[PDB]
DNA sequence: GGTCTAAACGTCGTATAGGAGCATTTG
DNA sequence: CAAATGCTCCTATACGACGTTTAGACC
């Protein structure tokens, strides 16, 4: 069974957080407002979303082009209020979270049946995610977007958030360079990598400091990178052994550590070794069938 | 000078995020 | 009826993941 922590830690990485406003004729305000929480993500990680399902006992799964689960009726977000009020976002999303949980209140008590609470509506869906389109902003055109949390000063809840980020937003693989100067041919690394968007510096350079190793890299995204071979293996690969990763990339993982175990027996700077490990590789992440 | 590790630097493709609205059920 | 929400379809970028070059430790 999941932990709830790493639900949050991957609620973090992949969820979105939405209220749609759309025109409609048969509403009294000629308006139609609804909250929706919803996680997307690639067909081959249906499972992931069951285990989310089984644990808080709500939410409608769907796989066609992609797999999701939703919720979306009054009584599937209170699950999803209820979850996150006792296991907190630590991300920007927090503060959507926020936007979105007022809304949800309003919608619950029909406050949003007014013309006063729908127009209260139209604040918070302006200042969450991507704003308002140009149509909404024609049809509301007085629209102050409600105030935003910053999110700031967040530590790390505990080691199961780590563990859901990282299956969300986390990189488990094998580098390899051409570079003559070895004699092989090439040199083999074994890189540790978590993504993410500026706006959250802040919490990157806490998990540095977390999980006591990495660099930080600014391409804007900012990269945590491990690449400090007995950080991985003293440090990362403890951590996710204990805090397991969820979905396909625990089998990437799997196979990340078995590279990493070559590395450290050296068999990288051997041809027959070198062949081996690249067989790994081209059967992790992008290359795994 | 040779061999090697670490990581700074580069960068592509899509699985994530985010979106909107018609159809159906309900009381 | 109209409100709620089931269901389905649309868009595209912050992610993941793959590749090369540089600084320099160690012998
Ligand atoms: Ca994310
Ligand atoms: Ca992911
Ligand atoms: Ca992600």
């Amino acid at each position: 069974n999941i932990s709830p922590w790493t639900i949050t830690g991957f609620a973090d990485a992949e969820s979105s957080f939405m209220l749609t406003v759309s025109k409609d004729s048969k509403r009294n305000t000629g308006w139609s407002v609804r909250p929706r929480f919803r996680i997307g993500l690639h067909n081959k990680d249906v499972t992931i979303l069951k285990s989310i399902r089984e644990y808080l006992g709500a939410g409608i799964i769907t796989s066609d082009i992609d797999a999701r689960i939703r919720f979306e009726s009054l009584k599937e977000l209170e699950v999803v209020i209820n979850h996150f009020d006792k296991y907190p976002l630590i991300t920007q999303k927090r503060a959507d979270y926020l936007l979105f949980k007022k809304a949800f209140y309003l919608i619950k008590n029909k406050e949003h049946l007014t013309e006063e609470g729908l127009n209260q509506i139209l604040t918070l869906k302006a200042s969450l995610n991507l704003g308002l389109s140009e149509e909404l902003k024609e049809a509301f055109p007085n629209t102050i977007p409600a105030e935003r949390l910053l999110v700031t000063g967040q530590e790390i809840p505990d080691s199961n958030w780590v563990a859901g980020f990282t299956a969300g937003e986390g990189s488990f693989y094998i580098r390899i360079a051409k570079n003559s100067t070895l004699k092989t041919g090439y040199q083999v690394q074994s890189v540790f990598q978590i993504t993410q968007d500026t706006r959250d510096i802040e919490l990157m350079k806490n998990l540095i400091s977390y999980l006591n190793c990495g660099n930080i890299r600014i391409r804007t995204c900012v990269d945590l990178v491990v690449t400090n071979l007995n950080d991985i293996k003293e440090k990362i690969i403890p951590f996710f052994n204990k805090n397991h990763i969820i979905g396909v990339k625990l089998q990437d993982y799997r196979d990340w550590c078995k590279v990493v175990t070559l590395i450290d027996n050296k068999e990288h700077l051997t041809s027959e070794g070198l062949e081996k490990i690249q067989k790994i590789k081209e059967g992790m992440n992008r290359g795994r069938s």
